This record gives structure tokens, C-alpha cells and sequence, in this order.
């Protein structure tokens, strides 16, 4: 729950809020996309580890990107 700045500029805490949302509403992330938010800060997979377990026990899936279209019904 550690705020993001007012420029949208999230914290690492918020990106995982906002990809936690994300993933729940859809019930599946891929990991790049899940990666590429993270990319703005310093986690190893070790780390990603950590949040994709948490993702998991949230309701998310998470997928590569190399499959993906049980959730491919939304353009955006």
C-alpha cells in the first residue's frame, strides 16, 4: 500500500498492486508483462518468485507470453 507519486510513477509496491488488479480481473498474467513493469526497479527472478506465488494465491495465472488467448476477448 506504499503510495505512487502523483507523475504516475509507481512504486514497486504499486506496480505489483497494479498488475495484481490486473491479473485478477483477467485471471492470468504473462510473466514478461509482469517483468516488464518491474523493469523500472531491481528484481531478480528470485524476487518475481515472491510475487508470482503471491499472484497465484490472489487468482492469477501466470502464463509466458509465448501462449496466451484464454483471456484473448479484449482488445483493450
Amino acid at each position: 500500500a506504499d503510495k505512487q507519486t502523483h507523475e504516475t510513477e509507481l512504486t514497486f509496491d504499486q506496480v505489483k498492486e497494479q498488475l495484481t488488479e490486473s491479473g485478477k480481473k483477467r485471471g492470468v498474467l504473462t510473466y514478461e508483462e509482469i517483468a516488464e513493469r518491474m523493469s523500472s526497479f531491481e528484481i531478480e527472478s528470485d524476487q518475481m518468485d515472491e510475487y508470482y506465488e503471491f499472484l497465484g494465491e490472489q487468482g492469477v495465472e501466470l502464463i509466458s507470453e509465448n501462449e496466451e488467448t484464454e483471456d484473448l476477448e479484449h482488445h483493450h
